[PDB]
């Protein structure tokens, strides 16, 4: 059974808000790909912290961490975010995006067994840089909307040769949102690629006795309103799944 591209609302919402880039869902039960633009979602980017999904399923397949509540030792350095000053658990790395602890557990995996998850994977274009505890931030690594999507798939059917265990808690952080009507997974990701700002929010979203999977990548190149897309990449998601009647 095949899919079907789906039949200019959600480019509206881009629009107005003076950004390009695009929206990309894929309604699991009905294999229907709906595109704001169908060219852009071909296009790959720096992964920036979406890489903290793959990067979680590593660490744990990989016995960097036992498990989600193992903490990791904190340097002692003030940075500049202040949850992230204090020991940390993959849980709350994942949930305050905390780069310091997602750079210290890399160091304790090869970059050739990075490359084997990337394979494994089919993680766009599965390069990695000499940086290989910042690959995923340093443009090296790079990925497209369509790619995110099918990775996303492959985790949610647990096609990858992973353990029960990594899949079931990878599953859990994941949720950061949940209502008696959906159960929200979605990561933040930004950086910049030459004057471009890239600002990802990727995930899948339950609902509706269905799954749809999305990647929403903004591109914006002014600097004044960088902060607020920021703070609207997950509103902006949330709109698009109202327009779609996917959430009300």
């Amino acid at each position: 059974s095949n899919a079907m591209v789906s039949n200019v609302n959600l480019q509206k919402i881009f629009d107005e808000n003076k950004i390009t880039g695009s929206v990309t869902i894929y309604d699991y039960k009905n294999k229907i790909w709906i595109y704001s633009n169908e060219e852009d979602s071909k296009i790959r980017r720096l992964p920036a912290s979406t890489f903290k999904i793959p990067n979680s399923l590593i660490f744990l397949e990989e016995e960097v961490v036992k498990d989600e509540n193992e903490a990791m030792e904190w340097d002692g350095i003030k940075r500049y975010i202040e949850n992230w000053n204090k020991d940390l658990n993959l849980r709350e790395a994942y949930e305050y995006s905390a780069l310091w602890f997602y750079m210290k557990g890399a160091g304790k995996i090869k970059s050739e067994k990075y490359k084997e998850y990337l394979k494994e994977f089919n993680y766009g274009n599965q390069i990695v840089s000499e940086k290989k505890n910042s690959f995923w931030i340093d443009r090296s690594l790079k990925i497209s909307p369509e790619e995110q999507i099918d990775f996303l798939i492959n985790l949610y059917e647990e096609k990858f040769m992973l353990s029960e265990k990594t899949y079931k808690i990878v599953k859990d952080i994941m949720i950061n949102e949940k209502t008696p009507e959906y159960t929200l997974r979605g990561k933040t990701g930004w950086g910049r690629e030459g004057a471009e700002n890239i600002i990802w929010y990727v995930g899948y979203i339950e609902a509706k006795e269905n799954v749809y999977f999305f990647a929403v990548r903004i591109i914006n190149a002014s600097e004044e309103r960088n902060s607020y897309l920021l703070d609207f990449r997950k509103q902006l998601t949330m709109m698009a799944f109202r327009e779609l009647g996917i959430i009300n």
